[PDB]
């Protein structure tokens, strides 16, 4: 089997991407944030505290003839951005882009933190990291991909995120028309439950490539590119007037600037992030200070190849017995 679904930016900055997901019978379609940095499929629901729902589409398990309470199971998750959610669990039929999993754990939110409430466009998350990170207790649950894997034509999914445009998540096949050149594969460590890999270096603009190992995670659920402070400083030093602002919470730059590209290494291959991908616009409406798309990972504890990096590539998440990651230009 295979599946193919379009993923769409939630706003003009590509802050996140939403992908329609069919849950239950008859189908309830919710727009979920596919997150390769976590492993819970959770949704706004009929159980979510009413004051914490503001425009989201909810899953109502009592209206699904295939929903079953997973008795005694609870979940609770906190994300790198400080947001969180928790609740109980149903199993139900879940389909993405024509690919159907029966008995998928659908984690129903009883509580969500303010950032979720305030984002009316995201109806929940669909985790695509390794199932060892799933938070369901006392019986850990499998991700949608892990449940689908054996049925797939090939045990893979791909992320093809757009810049200010829709893109695609495919399951079970590699669309050879969706990228240019060849795909370069690189080793993954699953020791922390992430799609963790080691970039071979970077360049800033037309500058020379610096060979250096940068361990990080491929994370579709993180907006920006978070790298060591040394690398980030080298990038922003090439933008007149750029500076790190503790009050704003990272590097800002004059909105009048033209940003240089940023290149990252994948083995001997190179992925180029155009400068425009690094512009996240005014820090507040009407401001001439703009927020940067490359930020320091110091204090996070891990480097994160988020959407800014991933949307410059066609990315293969290879879930074979020994997982690997593939990157191609497009
Ligand atoms: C602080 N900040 C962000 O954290 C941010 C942003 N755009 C995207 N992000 C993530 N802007 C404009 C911003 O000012």
């Amino acid at each position: 089997s295979t599946g193919s679904a379009t993923t769409t930016p939630i706003d003009s900055l590509d802050d996140a991407y939403i992908t329609p997901v069919q849950i239950g019978t008859p189908a309830q379609t919710l727009n979920l944030d596919f997150d390769t940095g976590s492993s819970d499929l959770w949704v706004f629901s009929s159980e979510t505290t009413a004051s914490e729902v503001d425009g989201q589409t909810i899953y109502t398990p009592s209206k699904s003839t295939t929903a079953k309470l997973l008795s005694g199971a609870t979940w609770s998750i906190s994300y790198g951005d400080g947001s969180s959610s928790s609740g109980d669990v149903y199993t139900d039929t879940v389909s993405v882009g024509g690919l159907t999993v029966t008995g998928q754990a659908v984690e129903s939110a009883k509580k969500v933190s303010s950032s979720f409430t305030e984002d009316s466009t995201i109806d929940g998350l669909l985790g695509l990291a390794f199932s060892t990170l799933n938070t369901v207790s006392p019986t850990q649950q499998k991700t949608f991909f892990d449940n689908a894997k054996a049925s797939l034509d090939s045990p893979v999914f791909t992320a093809d995120l757009g810049y200010h445009a829709p893109g695609t998540y495919n399951f079970g096949f590699i669309d050879t028309t969706a990228y240019t050149g060849s795909i370069t594969y690189t080793a993954v460590s699953t020791k922390q439950g992430f799609w963790e890999w080691t970039s071979t270096g970077y360049a800033v603009g037309s500058g020379t490539f610096k060979s250096t190992s940068i361990d990080g995670i491929a994370d579709t659920g993180t907006t920006l590119l978070y790298l060591p402070a040394t690398v980030v400083s080298a990038y922003w030093a090439q933008v007149s007037g750029a500076k790190s602002s503790s009050s704003v919470g990272g590097y800002v730059f004059p909105c009048s600037a033209t940003l240089p590209s940023f290149t990252f290494g994948v083995g001997s291959a190179r992925i180029v992030i155009p400068g425009d991908y690094i512009d996240f616009g005014p820090i507040s409406t009407g401001s001439s200070s703009c927020f940067g798309g490359i930020q320091s990972s110091a204090g996070i504890g891990i480097n994160i190849f988020g959407d800014v990096a991933l949307k410059a590539a066609f990315v293969v998440f290879n879930g074979a017995t020994t997982p690997t990651l593939g990157f191609a230009s497009k």
